[PDB]
């Protein structure tokens, strides 16, 4: 019943390769409040890692979930299909982007739903390689390891990861590298490594999650959507972390100009349930055979009825338009603390998928991960908590949900702004 | 709200990949009972593949997870804690075979399980290949389908499903493969194509479940763990599908005289919520460095607690002695219906981890899958929920909740019998 | 000037990963006979390991690598042909087996003849796929080392060779491994690992050299040609060392009663010099794209003339007529020899590709490694070299030159029979 | 006899696959000069791909080859050792560039001895990875297909080569690609896709060949060293084509100011005979155990005394001060032709590796494919024959045998002179 108490307990019987990025027991929550085993109160701007959109517990999602659990928790639907399945695949193929039909496929991990995305475009263009991003991060399975843009820690000390997955650059003009670059990086990888008839698909993650909150442009996403139709390759959009309502939109490809062949999403989608799932072209989706598709847990029946009824909050409680007016006072906020403190060298973020770059002395070339690490700590001493994010830790990022009160919002970012001050001397 | 309108709806909505075993959809359920949309009544000797060793919606499992849909349903356990995750850890260390010190990771499914027990496997022997054996089954991520001794159809058409996978025979006496075979088999990778030096792990299902319901003899398992020991390579055993008390111990591998160095846990775990996890050799769990394990929803609160009130449940009503007697009183069933039908060639398993296999005219080289076929779409018309399973899709499994009414063993049983009888005439 | 002083200057040379056989300094040879360094004679039983069917320096070669001599040794052929080229390739289109159109392509070593007869099938089918035997021996280039069925010493150390080779059994009765377990060996790939939609081709040895000189009857071949043609699998047979005459036919694909789709030649091809090539179905040779083949040395102007000549020796002076009668008196005398000592357990071979197996006391299951060795270096004492081959180096192969004269005969079969029986005084 | 009828056999008994530049058939050389099966005599700019340095025949080396021809041709060292193998292992030792001592394998062909580096260097390190250049070439094995960073032609409609390959940038700033950039990529890798530990080496070519004649600074190549010191990383430097005195010195690293790992040799070292060879770091040799490295053919007994000619040769007749002073009047010759033909954009050469590039209307993002290709059309139509290289085909690459002449040389730049006034006309 202390925190430290059961961190101790917690090295004797986890293995430390589970990080703890807050040393702290959580044990209730409620909207954007979060109880630890000593009652101390926090103010959750990490959202579970952009997995509460709508909120720890929102009582319509619980209520959606406790009538789910008065009928049955698991039948596998390969097995035994039930309606809370079929209706979300419906509606999800609807509210992805695509004016053709789709289908969707649903699994339980975000890592998963990536897996399935890249096994549906093999067998649709029966090709066997993929292209993804520098920075990227598609999940933690083998394959995922191979797609994401980042050895450390994530696959450090495993050996090398599964071949026949060929980075691209990410566009980040903010770090010198033009959507030309990123383009020509494709083109290099046809020319060099894996000819355009051995490539299922190009993954790709609208706005960069783990990576650093860095988000495509709609130009350089259309030239992408040219590229992969000129060559008969898959577009997969990785919605994990960006969808279910984080930029403003449900799915960030929707302002992006173009659609993408197939959609991962999970997270958000079912507001704190194990949830995820593969839209996509129902041609392409249907290209794997009986069987090839599956999994125990996929679909969970409680998981599937909680998402349906998130997808109902975010329209009643108009929560999209309140991830744009959030975005607004937070970066309106952040670039206010940001007059004062030289360090903070970018304020970023489509809706409310928000995120500040720090610098030592300002220089875009020296990534300080030491002030991050410093303002992650001394928030928590506030009772206010954050993640960090981006290949050099120089990234703080907001995920709080956007059910978040107003009172909150600058309850938060002036917490924010007191880490900065104190940090000074 | 028809079975048949909802199958129509289902061919707009979802990818025909994921196969329809049973063209129902469940309603709700209680125990061994599932209702379907229509009203009609099922006794389910499926168990949602293994899922559901405590039944549909255990009455103490229920009321556990209803208790922490007060508290909270996610905060991603590496970001912040909780105690249930915790909690859970501490007795998998103590409850999974092995007079050592072990540590626990929870993560969501199996397959994540299998992933993480490999990578472990891999950091801990600091080398990158592994064997698995024929007929076996881990997971749908490209990975584990490499390791999943079957490409039809959960890898057909995707391409070659990544390399360094070897493989390794299974012993199975009733179809000519000993176990001096099954070692022979072993030796004969070390020698042809990967060097012990390069080998991070054997991994293999003391029972093997969608391979046919074969297991492993004390004596296989033992030579097993020697050739490991001098090789210093790890053993994992994967009980996802053979743990849980299905054998009659929690785990299979108690039964064999020797502990693995890690173990992958899953399906009736936590009686219907989704929850896996790996629990090995504390040393060996350790190898991985922080920030290289984790997952999004790894170790769901809910689940967790579910999987706390699964464990209680077997203790408080004695499920392991039950699997026992469930599985002598099914096998004895099934040899009387034998006697009057040779095609029923073989009558197995450990515990209530029971199945039988058919061959033409008891034909062992003549697998007959399409009798097999025939019984179990004869057995839903009675309203009985059977799975098959095995390369040549010839073995009948039953994997009933343990909870089971005696009424319904003698039902399940009974309706088993009119199957042979009517398919017969 | 002594083999000893020519040694110690080697160790400080060149890596000592170039094994040494035999610790002498060769410095001139004629037909079967060569003298070292130190003006000492031998008897060669290797035939630089069956590179000189023909003998050293055949006189008639000779004479037409010195006419070739005058006018060039290397243009490149891609760049500039030349005729000695194209009139080998017409020739092999010839007497490679198989009644239908062929084409050829000329490299250089026998390890790229079997990369390019791999690349080509890969072109012909779309697949990337290929199956290799235990035991097997095709070169060590990565990709020669991972279809070579033994790590040890070939790839060992190097870690994973390429992955996506599998592995089946070579039949050998001998040790167990009948012509059905074979077949079903490759079938269980299908199953468990790659689909035969994946397999562009499967590679033998017709007689397995480095393997220990174990032969396919033409019943096993058969089959494999029916089950290739039944998946569209290119067969590919591995002739460089058992072709240009070794097994009594120029091929020994012609004493199976089936044709390859193609054929590897190198060796005695060209009697003592570079030259290696692939022979095969003329529309499966043509798959690949102009550019796609080729290497700077292939066929070099110098070695295609002595194969020219090479060939037109074997019909002059009737080799292959001399390997049959050649191999009978060797497996004449050494039976003899076996009939002194027991350890000799099996006396095998087509044509001149002789060989015989040494076990513990006649226990087929205790391979001699110990007594081959000594059998090698007791020879080399008595002016005779010899190797030896198989997994379990207790395999004694004789590849003297066919040209062989009839006392030379006698006198190495004494020298043996001396060995053996001196080793047991 | 005719170039046209041997093309039209050529057809018929060869894959299209191996292309032909020049649809000529050779019939005698002698050092520049070749002649054709009519009797057309040629002026060779291409020397057989950079094989003739020393020119066609050089009287030297064809006296040496007769020599040894009369003693022997093959006995496979591994089996029975010869001096000219040692010999020429020893004097490369002492002349490729490393304050250290070394061991040399020889091999036979550019592809073999690049597979060897990258295996010697996996077991000096025990790490699988390599890192190769944009738009290289290392030969035609799969795994230098794999390195080569061109996939179309070389590996063209195969699938997949070996993975585990990574893909740096080549420096060159003609095509905006600075050394930083160049940096930049291989630390991307590090980053992104395989750490350090898991490179076993980085192998890039001192001058590009195939990739255009690009070279690389001492500046960079020192960076590079460093970069690999810092990590355990073997440096290669593939000098198949730039060395054996190409470029003015008898290794191009010898102008860098560091020295690599590992060299592999071929082409020009053996002035027209099939050898080639890896010399490195002897500790780095020796990490491979006996048995593990080798080749039937490898360090042929007539291609050893041509190489040790080759090299007495280059002494005697002062041939790297005329590789320098042949590379000063070509350019100096090309410059000239430049000032009446903006489309040559760019002379460049270390040594004699001279190259010039071709660009529509002088613009560098503009290559021009058809004017290059119509200059060695119209170069050969007046007897001299020429090579392109470059990714995109529009390098002139000039690879004449050292040993020229000067009334040669002004010959060949007064062909190549009126190729371009007649190419505009
Ligand atoms: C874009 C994206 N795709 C895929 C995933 C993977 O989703 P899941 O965690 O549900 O497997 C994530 C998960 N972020 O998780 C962080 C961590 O574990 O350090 C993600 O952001
Ligand atoms: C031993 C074993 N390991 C691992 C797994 C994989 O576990 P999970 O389904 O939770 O990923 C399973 C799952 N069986 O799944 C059947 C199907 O989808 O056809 C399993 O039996
Ligand atoms: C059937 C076969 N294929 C292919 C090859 C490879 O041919 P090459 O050595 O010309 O590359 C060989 C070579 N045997 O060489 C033995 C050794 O080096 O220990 C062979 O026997
Ligand atoms: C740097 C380099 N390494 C390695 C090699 C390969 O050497 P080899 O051709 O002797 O195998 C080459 C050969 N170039 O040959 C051209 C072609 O066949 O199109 C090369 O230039």
């Amino acid at each position: 019943n202390s925190n430290k108490e059961l961190m101790q307990r917690r090295s004797q019987a986890i293995p430390r390769g589970v990080g703890q990025i807050h040393p702290i027991f959580a044990d209730r929550a409620e909207n954007c409040r979060v109880w630890d085993v000593e009652g101390r109160e926090y103010l959750d701007f990490a959202g579970g890692i952009a997995v509460l959109n709508t909120g720890h517990l929102h009582p319509k999602v619980v209520a959606a979930v406790e009538a789910q659990l008065k009928k049955l928790s698991h039948t596998c639907f390969q097995v035994l299909a039930y309606e809370p399945y079929l209706e979300l695949c419906e509606i999800m193929n609807q509210k992805v982007p695509g004016d053709f039909a789709k289908k969707t496929l649903l699994v339980t991990t975000g890592s998963e739903a990536v897996e399935n995305a890249v096994k549906i475009a093999r067998a649709a263009t029966k090709r066997s390689g993929t292209i993804a991003f520098s920075g990227a991060y598609h999940g933690r399975t083998h394959y995922t390891l191979a797609l994401t843009g980042k050895v450390n820690p994530y696959s450090a000390g495993m050996g090398l990861m599964p071949g026949h997955v060929y980075r691209a650059l990410y566009p980040c003009p903010l770090h010198g590298i033009s959507e030309d670059d990123a383009i020509a990086s494709i083109h290099r990888i046809f020319k060099n490594d894996a000819a355009p008839e051995d490539i299922a698909a190009i993954v790709i993650e609208p706005v960069q999650g783990e990576g650093g909150f860095y988000a495509s442009s709609p130009a350089f996403m259309q030239r992408l959507r040219a590229l992969c139709d000129e060559h008969g390759i898959m577009l997969i959009a990785d919605e994990v972390q960006s969808g279910a309502g984080r930029t403003g939109t449900l799915f960030a490809m929707e302002q992006m100009g173009v659609a993408p062949d197939l959609t991962t999403f999970a997270k958000s989608i079912a507001g704190g349930f194990p949830l995820a799932g593969v839209t996509g072209r129902a041609e392409v989706m249907d290209a794997v055979a009986p069987g090839g598709l599956g999994g125990t847990y996929a679909g969970n029946p409680i998981a599937c009825v909680a998402a349906l009824e998130v997808l109902k909050v975010f329209e009643q409680e108009n929560l999209l338009q309140k991830a744009n007016d959030l975005g607004q006072k937070l970066k309106d906020g952040l670039l206010a603390i940001a007059e004062k403190h030289p360090e903070i060298g970018d304020v970023r973020g489509l809706g409310a998928m928000i995120a500040i770059e720090l610098f030592e002395d300002g220089d875009h070339n020296k990534p300080d991960a030491k002030l991050t690490a410093e303002i992650v700590a001394r928030a928590r001493d506030k009772g206010l908590i954050l993640l960090s994010c981006g290949p050099y830790y120089n990234v703080l990022r907001i995920l709080v949900p956007l059910t978040i009160e107003d009172a909150q919002i600058r309850q938060g970012l002036e917490i924010i702004s007191q880490c900065f001050d104190e940090a000074k001397q």
